[PDB]
């Protein structure tokens, strides 16, 4: 029969928007025709507030900005344990705690944009260890992004090629980067971002004064 | 004091998506920004079923689709009168029956994508007195599109060219260039079209069988 | 063995770009990958300066923009038969004229982006028998563009899905949305449009103050 | 009078595509429509070696292909320094050689895509005190490319906004998002890149077994 598998995407959702949530489907859609999995479940985890070095809306904001957003979804829900630990937690751990908790197992995979993929070329950016883990412990799920181009990415790292079998390449003939810095640009501009992020969100924003100038 | 403004919409909307949506809304953001306009309704018009080669869902179904879709929004409404008529009708005789049902008037300006602004080329599509018509005592409001050139597109037709002011031009920093034919086709093929189309549409398609193979 | 393919790309060519250069490449690429294809030759044919409501540039001056561009072709050659003739042809004519040429065997097909197979439904566009003809005696290549679903637009024509063995979907991994009404107001306002188009069609547009 | 600028690209070139050349020119036009400047020159820094963790072609190489790419610029030229010292330099640094060469004034501004501004969010990679050198003893122009928002990254960025001055957002109207991985990768599988990249690095590319 099929292996079931559960999606973990780990990012900062600064807020969530609709492309966020279409990377779910697409990489669902992507892994029910491959024949051999049955997606049963996705699992958005907010970052913690200490990352990076942009500022992003209070973890307790964005963690309840995905609940509204998933509201209308029957299989993915969002998850606070990452945000709620006292510090940035690096992918890998985080994807640990993830499988703990499934402890006849599914395959728990990190869901992501082939951006992330090129971000794994960045010098001191990923311990080159925990890339191995990522993929062979656990899995990638990669949904193509304009400018990327995921199948060379994998060619050219030892590490990925090595177990290409665990990357799992999904995309769909749409064009949609609205990235999420334009919409919190446009929100402190008073500008509308209706039908880019859902109305739940919206909501939310401005119930609660976000991203304001 | 600014000038109140009535948008108007004809097309397929076959079905509806977010993108159809997401027109108005940056229509209306450019409008206002101008300082110039207040942009008071947007109304979608589907087109009548007797039109073009291609074959469209029942308007009943389109016109549904729309009403549901525009629940959460609180300016733009569906009319079906355009749908409702025994036969296809010219884009200018829309806007002409519009405008006499606002009959100190609203300027009613026909909204839509910079590839309708390409289609004024295609010989016998439009008239060119129904161009004219069109831009000067209506007004056109465009959204861009990637790979079009609406700029150029007005000063290569003298039309246009002469009537400039009458048109506008908005755009925001996006890609989102997702095709309702792509929709259709997913939709056929059972996979998820979440995210891109609104969620409402989503529910009324499943539960009247619209787009199977 | 590999039957033999010429490709032919109708259109404006007003000016000839990298995009519709690129095109040729990504299609000959995608015919050869079948295996079962072996493209022999390319040509763009220019359409003829009664067509349309535009004021295109002189069809010479397309023809031997296209001729500057392709120098450093060695199988695409621009044809100007159909730009030569007094009046503009329906592009069915235009596949048939050259068909009979390689007559005096390999088959023809119609060279275009996605964005054609959509102009098929426009209203009074191109005659069903003639869209029937294009793909049923010759055969369509089409080169994937951002916002058009090709697949969808072949399962949605009720004669195109009739005929899918002669319609080639060749995708496009590269964004390359480059627009010549851009190209064209960009050179009115005397901005580069170099490594969009061709060094020497660039060149050729200055000498003979052509977009201004 | 208008203030002198020489644009100063640092990257991989790995290969160098049309894409990294129409940069310099939408920068250059952007300059230019201020009213404020005259771009003098352009430079492309091909990056070191010892840089990062990827296989490179070799630094001579790059800069053969870059001045190829070149031969047809009368304004943008490649600088093989930085690629030719011990080891990988901080940007800044790079800036700092070029500034003191151009004194032996213009003014110095780093060149690159919009993208580049989004990775000086990216923790550990670029220190405070570089980015601040870079917008405020230099400058920054900026070209727009797909999936990013400039204004906001500015916005955003605490040392960006207190320099607006100093940056420069040049807007790509059209659409070129040619990955350089794509281009390797299509040439390790035998497909065309032509029309993609200029002809002479193709060649060059060819004549070396690069990408193979
Ligand atoms: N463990 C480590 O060493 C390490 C190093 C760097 C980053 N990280 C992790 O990576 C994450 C960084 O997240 P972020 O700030 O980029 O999140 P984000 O909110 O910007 O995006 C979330 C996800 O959406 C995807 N996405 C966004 N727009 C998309 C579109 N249009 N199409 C397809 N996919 C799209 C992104 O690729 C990403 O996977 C954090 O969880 C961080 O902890 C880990
Ligand atoms: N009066 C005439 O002579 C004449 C001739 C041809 C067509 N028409 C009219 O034109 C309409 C044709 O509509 P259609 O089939 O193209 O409608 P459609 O459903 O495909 O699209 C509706 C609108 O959405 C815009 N749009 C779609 N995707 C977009 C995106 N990603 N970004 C921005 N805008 C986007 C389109 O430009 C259009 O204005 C009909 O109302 C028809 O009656 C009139
Ligand atoms: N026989 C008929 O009934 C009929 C009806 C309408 C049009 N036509 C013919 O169609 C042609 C119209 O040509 P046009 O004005 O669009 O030519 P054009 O110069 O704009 O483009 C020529 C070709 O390039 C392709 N192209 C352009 N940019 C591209 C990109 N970025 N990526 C991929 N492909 C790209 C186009 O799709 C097209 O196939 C003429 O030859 C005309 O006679 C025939
Ligand atoms: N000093 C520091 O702390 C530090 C940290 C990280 C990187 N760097 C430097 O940054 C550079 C990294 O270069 P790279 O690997 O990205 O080079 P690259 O070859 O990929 O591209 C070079 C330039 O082209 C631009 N570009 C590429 N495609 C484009 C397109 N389609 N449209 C517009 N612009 C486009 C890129 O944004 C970039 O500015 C190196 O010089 C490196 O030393 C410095």
């Amino acid at each position: 029969s099929r292996i079931p598998v559960v999606l973990l995407a780990c990012g900062s959702f600064n807020p969530i928007t609709n492309m966020h949530l279409r990377m779910f489907e697409v990489a669902r859609d992507h892994l029910h025709q491959t024949g051999m999995y049955q997606v049963i479940q996705g699992i958005i985890s907010p970052v913690n507030d200490t990352y990076g070095k942009k500022d992003l809306a209070a973890s307790h904001h964005r963690v309840a900005m995905a609940r509204l957003a998933l509201q209308t979804s029957d299989w993915i829900r969002v998850d606070p344990w990452e945000s709620e630990q006292a510090q940035w937690m690096e992918t890998v751990k985080v994807l640990r705690h993830h499988h703990s908790k499934l402890l006849a197992v599914p395959e728990l995979k990190l869901l992501c944009g082939a951006d992330v993929l090129k971000t794994f070329q960045t010098p001191n950016l990923w311990k080159d260890a925990h890339i191995q883990e990522i993929v062979e412990k656990f899995g990638l799920v990669c949904v193509g992004r304009v400018s990327h181009d995921p199948k060379g990415y994998i060619a050219e790292s030892p590490i990925l090629r090595m177990h290409q079998h665990n990357i799992h390449l999904a995309k769909e003939p749409v064009q949609n980067e609205i990235s999420a810095t334009y919409i919190r640009r446009a929100l402190g501009q008073g500008q509308s971002v209706k039908y880019l992020i859902p109305d739940a969100v919206i909501t939310y924003i401005k119930d609660h004064g976000l991203y304001t100038k």
